[PDB]
């Protein structure tokens, strides 16, 4: 599934994300957008052998299982294919874990590089919440 800007921000919003641990509703939908582009299906492979999944592009090293990431955890033990449903509730759950490891949202370097500084609320301008 490919959300809108306002539908996925809405969608985080009931899952309990605007200002989980301190990070306002836009800071997730910017991150969304840079990993993802709002799309549930992606994804990535990292140089490790690893693969990142779903809308938020989380990764097998650590946190689901694909089969074949050798030497890799799942910390939210769960199967990566769950990661790319159109229901995006094991996507926030699992993100929930990640932002509590101790690192926030550095965890997505996307979020450090592009959307950390900026004016994150900028992404949920307009929407109905
Ligand atoms: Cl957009
Ligand atoms: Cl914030
Ligand atoms: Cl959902
Ligand atoms: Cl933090
Ligand atoms: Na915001
Ligand atoms: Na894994």
């Amino acid at each position: 599934k490919v959300f809108g800007r306002c539908e996925l921000a809405a969608a985080m919003k009931r899952h309990g994300l605007d200002n989980y641990r301190g990070y306002s509703l836009g800071n997730w939908v910017c991150a969304a957008k840079f990993e993802s582009n709002f799309n549930t299906q992606a994804t990535n492979r990292n140089t490790d052998g690893s693969t990142d999944y779903g809308i938020l592009q989380i990764n097998s090293r650590w946190w689901c299982n694909d089969g074949r990431t050798p030497g890799s955890r799942n910390l939210c033990n769960i199967p990566c294919s769950a990661l790319l449903s159109s229901d995006i509730t094991a996507s926030v759950n699992c993100a929930k874990k990640i932002v509590s490891d101790g690192n926030g949202m550095n965890a997505w370097v996307a979020w450090r590089n592009r959307c950390k500084g900026t004016d994150v609320q900028a992404w949920i301008r307009g929407c109905r919440l």
